[PDB]
Order: C-alpha cells, then structure tokens, then sequence
C-alpha cells in the first residue's frame, strides 16, 4: 500500500532554538536506492537532542531530531541487501560505510559518512526526504527518529534479533552503547583498576555498567543530583560523591581518595569545567581520561601540556568505540543472552505526542531515560 | 684510592640563569647507604639541560646539570647490591624505586622518587653532595653528570655491558631511549602506518628510527632547519618538509598529503604552537599525537575538546615509556648486537672543558648530539 508512495504522518519538528517541538503533519518521501524507510516504534531521549534545542550543538533548522530508537522496515530502496521489509532495525547515528579509511581501520568507528563534523541535515546523497507545509525539513545525524516514519541510508541501519523488545532495546541505539563501549572499548578498563565517572544520566550509568563488566575494583560515581546514587550503586558504583558537599575541588577530593588519582576517569556530561576535573583526577603517570560528553559549541580548555608529559592519556570517542553496523546487533544478542539489562535506565515512558513533556523531565532531573512510544 | 674520602674535582656550575657554565673545583662527598659515586666518562648534551639555562624549566640554582651519561662506579655506599666498583653504568634521570604505585604498574615508568614534578634539587634523602667554596650545590634530576664525579641513588643507576663503548652508549641514558621508545612503547606505531615527527634533534631523530623499526610506511620529518633533512632521510624518513616553505599552516599541508592526517604524530621540540600543529595533523578519527618536548614553564595550550571526541588520542611520556633500571641495560644489549647504530646522532666530540662551546653548537643548530669526554 504505502511502498513507493509518499507517506503523510506526524513528527516533532523544531523550527527554532529554545522553542518547543511541534507535532505536525509531514510528508516522508519514499526511499531511494540503498535507503530504508523505517516505521518507528520506540525512541529514547538523549541529551544530544536537547543540545540542538538549547543551541549548544548547531545544525541547520527546521529539523527533525532523534537518533536513539528502534523500528520496523516499512520498505527498502533499490540495491538494498542487508534489510528487508518487516525486519526489526536500529538506525545508527554514525554510519559504517565500510569503504572509507576509518571503516577499514580496526580501531576507529567515526565513518567519513557522518553528519556530525560538518552538518548538512541531509542524507548521504545531499538531499532531504521530509517536507512540511511546502517546506523541506532537515534530517538530524541522518536518522531523525522523532517521526512516525523516517528514511535512512542502508549503511546507517542495523538489523537486530526478530524477538527484540523494541521498547527497551532502543537504548542500545545510543545511550547504552556509548557509555558501555566507552568503558570497554575506549578506555579499556583493566580488571582490578579504579575508575571515576562524572555524570550519572543514561550514558553515564552505562559507563558504570561497563567498568563493572571490565572488572574495575572501584567505581566512584560523581553527580550533583543525589537522586542518581540509588541507581549508580545498583548498577555497580562502589561509592558516590557530590561535588557540592565539599569545600575542596572535586579532583583534589578524588586524588586523596585514591592515592594520587584514578586509573580511568570518564566525563559523561559535556561541560568544560568537568572535563578539566576528569583529566586532573586521573593519576598523572598512568591515568587515562575519556571524554564522552559533547562540549558546547566554540568553547576551549586551557591546559598545561605538563599534565600529559608525565604519562597521562587523554582521549574521546563517539558511540563508545563500536563500529555501528556490526556492534549494535551483537549488543542486542548479548541482551537477549541476558548478559545485561536496560531496565534501570528507563524511568519514564511517554506517548510520542508528549515529547515536549519528556524534555521537561530531562531538564528537571527526574528521569534517567524516557522512552517515547509510537 | 678515594673511597670513603671527599673527592675534589672539576664540574660545570650554573650559578645564574642565562649565563655560561663556570668550570669550578667542587668537593664530592662520599656516597651514603644505597648511593653510588660515579666517575664520568662521557656525557651527552640534551636540550633539557639547556631548558634550565634558558629559564624554560625551573629548578633550584646554583646547580650541576647533565643527565645523559655513562661512567664507571668509583665506590658504593652501605646496602648497595646492584653494582660494584669498576662497573660500567648509566645514571637514569627518572628512577625505578620498584616499590611505588607507578613502578608496580607494568605500563607506567614515571617513578614517584623523581625530581621533575617539583624539583628539590637533591638526592632522594633530601640532601646534596656537592660543595663549592663552602656553598652547597644543587643536584639535577638526581643525576648531575656535568661533573668529573657524581653521586646518585642506587635506584637511579643501571649496570650495563662491561664491554660497552661509553662514548656511544651515553645517548641511551636519555636522548635515544626517549626518542625510540616514544614510537615503539608510548605511541605503539603500527606497521604500515603514517608518521609525522616534529623536531629533528638527537631525540627527534631517535623517534624517526623508532618509527622505522616499528614498520611505518611513511615518516614525514618536520623541522625549520633543512640541514637536518640529510640525516632524517638516512635514518628512515620517507620525506622531509620545512614549514617555512609553505603559505598555509603546516597542519593543513600534512593533512592534504596524507588523506586527512597521519596515524602517529610526535612533537619533539618543546613549543606550544608545534604541540598544537602536532595534534591537528593526526587524523581526527584514528590519530595519536604524542608529546615528547618539554614545554616552557607555566605556558598553557587552548584546545577545543571536540578535537578529541572524534577519536583522537593525546598523551605524553618521559624516557620513552621505558622503566629506567630494567630498560636501559636491555637497550644497551641491543646496541651491542648491532640492532641499531648511534653514530649518525653523534656529530661532535669535545673535551668536558669545552661545555660552553657545546651548548653554542646546539643553539646554532650545527649539531645534533655533542658528546663531552672526561
Ligand atoms: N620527554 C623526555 O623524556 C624528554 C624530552 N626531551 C625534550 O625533547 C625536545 C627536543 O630535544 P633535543 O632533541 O635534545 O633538542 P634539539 O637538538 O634542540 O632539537 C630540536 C629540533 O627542533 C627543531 N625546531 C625548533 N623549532 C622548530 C623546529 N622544527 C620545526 N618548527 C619549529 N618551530 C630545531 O631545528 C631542532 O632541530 C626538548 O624540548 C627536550 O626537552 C628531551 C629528553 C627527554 N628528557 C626529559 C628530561 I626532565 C630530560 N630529558
Ligand atoms: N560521545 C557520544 O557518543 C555521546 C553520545 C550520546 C551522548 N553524549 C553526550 O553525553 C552527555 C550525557 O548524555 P546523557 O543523555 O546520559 O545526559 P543527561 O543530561 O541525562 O545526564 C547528565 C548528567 O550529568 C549531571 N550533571 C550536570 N552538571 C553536572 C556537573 N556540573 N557536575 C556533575 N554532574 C553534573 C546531571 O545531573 C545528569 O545526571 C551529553 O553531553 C550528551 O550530549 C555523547
Ligand atoms: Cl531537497
Ligand atoms: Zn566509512
Ligand atoms: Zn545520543
Ligand atoms: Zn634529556
Ligand atoms: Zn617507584
């Protein structure tokens, strides 16, 4: 019925920054060659989506955000070999074209086909598939999952287990993968090591889970919102610190707690002051600091190079180091194999139409993750 | 015989910053427990020594500098078990106490008994062994080799091959180990990779050799002194470029020549602008920039954290990641086995008394490594 036909549906369109989303009628064009048109089922709210709402992450507007989600293949374009209609899928905010220098490198995952470096708000072919009131609307990270239907490039979609509960598994689309992989793939936490995690939201907590799985002996959870400590400990944090209870700077408080500093620290928030704190609290001779939080546009850090000369390793990564099209699937399988659980991360489930309410909860600090359902 | 007695000898004293070295008679107190008094045979002139003179590295004056050396054990204090009088040895600017958190950690080498963090200008017990006209003289990195005799802690001296040519293996005491290990140990250069080395002094040329040993496919040597190019080439560089020949920033050139950037970048000069260019020239998603150059005191770098989120790795190291006491002897054995040659690095040989002429050669850019004989 719908195949090859333009689908009219509802989607949350952002026309301006610091404005609410508009649940409007938009026309979703049919998938071109090597493209897949997905029917969304569950979409989780990531702070990155909010970054555009706040102006911290610039991207052409009007836009349809969303990138953390799960859905079903409504139809595919010509040349599509990986997914067929009906297949359960997870759109990847970072592609794996498999042909660029990066994709060919065994330890890189930031494919050259991404729309993060220099945002165009289009699909890999430079064009858009969304329209609304005679106006073309921009995509976001080539996923735009805040819509009942969306078109994505084949190399940016991954087929998952047919029995996968799309309402939970949508987190593996971003939050869980990013945090967990940051600990296991990027930092490469060693068994018996000491770790520190700044920020305890959806991504932060999965970093706790990742350090735990890696065998970290001590995991120090850091957050100004005390309410997150309950979950942090439950997921594996050995202790919880709130920077506000101290008269002393956090990195100092941390170094005196761990005999000179932690082995691995992760900044999962997105502030310069906290990224400075994470670099400073990891032992000057053998510590590794992993930046996970997305920094506000055009801001810099002033660092003394002596901080690295002694032996510190400072790195960062997108998507927790997982090569998208391969990693996400295998992750779902592990979830199926009951290797881990995403239940503690989902605190609120709202109907798509109340997306604006979902962003409110994120700003009030009442929710870890909120899953908008279709 | 001089054991147990105060030795009187010549040493090069720096009384004030930015002033020539003054060759004076000093008294060298005999060694205490776990200390070794050494008779110097050959010393190399490293830019770090010059960093104190110029004022870029702060350390208490007046002082006896020098740290890349080779000599013979004159006598040992009570408790010493790792060396005996007559042994050929290399003092280590960074000790390997073997009992601290860092020494236990198999991946870090920056021992806690170092005098680089906050220089006391003493031995490990907190005292000095040099006197000059009543005035006690400060030590440097616990080694102070610009003297005919010096005393070092036992954990800062490595016993080497009895047949080692001391006028050659002194480079292994610092310059070579640092350069070669930065590539092989710290960056862990992968075979078939592309490398950029900024700075072609004795340390930077050892970084080049190390990249070649690692099997890099390309090694681009950068330096504003074209007279260094002939040696870089001979040592492994596939190409050499002079930033002054270009219209655009060196980082943009390097990225254009290597399909987006190198895989491994090395800053071996000690300047802020080059450490930045060095980070910027390694591929945003898979590059590793390694800081080897000692930056001028209290100077800060201003960086956009986004530069790291894409996948870049930024780190630094001392002594090229080698655990001093263990690594030096092994490296001397490799030298003995012809595994590598030091001849190209050693461009000048002058008697100790001509030390000022040696620093002048460095300043003019006419030398790579100048060795001083006693
Ligand atoms: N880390 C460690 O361990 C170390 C370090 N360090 C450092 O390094 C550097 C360098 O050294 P050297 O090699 O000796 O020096 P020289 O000879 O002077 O060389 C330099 C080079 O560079 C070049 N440049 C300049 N500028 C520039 C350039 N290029 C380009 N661009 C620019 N701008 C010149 O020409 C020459 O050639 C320094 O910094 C030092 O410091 C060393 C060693 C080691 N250590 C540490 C220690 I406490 C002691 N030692
Ligand atoms: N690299 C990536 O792949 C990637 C992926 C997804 C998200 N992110 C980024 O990760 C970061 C967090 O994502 P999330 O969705 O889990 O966010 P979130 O907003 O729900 O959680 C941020 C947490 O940090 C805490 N916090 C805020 N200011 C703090 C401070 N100054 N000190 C200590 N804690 C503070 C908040 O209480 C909250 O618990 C954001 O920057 C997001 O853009 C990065
Ligand atoms: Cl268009
Ligand atoms: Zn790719
Ligand atoms: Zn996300
Ligand atoms: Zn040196
Ligand atoms: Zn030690």
């Amino acid at each position: 019925s719908t195949a090859g036909k333009v689908i009219k549906c509802k989607a949350a369109v952002l026309w301006e920054v610091k404005k609410p989303f508009s649940i409007e009628d938009v026309e979703v064009a049919p998938p071109k060659a090597y493209e897949v048109r997905i029917k969304m089922v569950a979409v989780g709210i990531c702070r990155t989506d909010d970054h555009v709402v706040s102006g911290n992450l610039v991207t052409p507007l009007p836009v349809i955000l969303g990138h953390e989600a799960a859905g079903i293949v409504e139809s595919v374009g010509e040349g599509v070999t990986t997914v067929k209609p009906g297949d359960k899928v997870i759109p990847l905010f970072t592609p794996q074209c498999g042909k660029c220098r990066v994709c060919k490198n065994p330890e890189s995952n930031y494919c050259l086909k991404n729309d993060l470096g220099n945002p165009r708000g289009t699909l890999q072919d430079g064009t858009r598939r969304f329209t609304c009131r005679g106006k073309p609307i921009h995509h976001f990270l080539g996923t735009s999952t805040f819509s009942q239907y969306t078109v994505v490039d084949e190399n940016a979609v991954a087929k998952i287990d047919a029995a996968s509960p799309l309402e939970k598994v949508c987190l593996i689309g971003c939050g869980f993968s990013t945090g967990y992989g940051s600990a296991v793939n990027v930092a490469k936490v060693t068994p018996g090591s000491t770790c520190a995690v700044f920020g305890l939201g959806g991504v932060g907590l999965s970093a706790v889970m990742g350090c735990k799985a890696a065998g970290a002996a001590r995991i120090i959870a850091v957050d100004i919102n005390k309410d997150k400590f309950a979950k942090a400990k439950e997921l594996g944090a050995t202790e919880c610190i709130n920077p506000q209870d101290y008269k002393k700077p956090i990195q100092e408080v941390l170094k005196e707690m761990t005999d000179g500093g932690v082995d691995f620290s992760f900044e999962v928030i997105g502030r310069l002051d906290t990224m400075m704190a994470s670099l400073l609290c990891c032992h000057e001779a053998c510590g590794t600091s992993v930046i996970v939080g997305v920094p506000p546009a055009s801001q810099n850090l002033s660092i003394n190079p002596m901080l690295l000369l002694t032996g510190r390793t400072w790195k960062g990564a997108v998507y927790g180091g997982f090569k998208s099209k391969e990693g996400i699937p295998k992750l779902v399988a592990d979830f199926m194999a009951k290797k881990f659980s995403l239940d503690a991360l989902i605190t609120h489930v709202l109907p798509f139409e109340k997306i604006n309410e979902g962003f409110d909860l994120l700003h009030s600090g009442k929710s870890i993750r909120t899953v908008l359902t279709f």
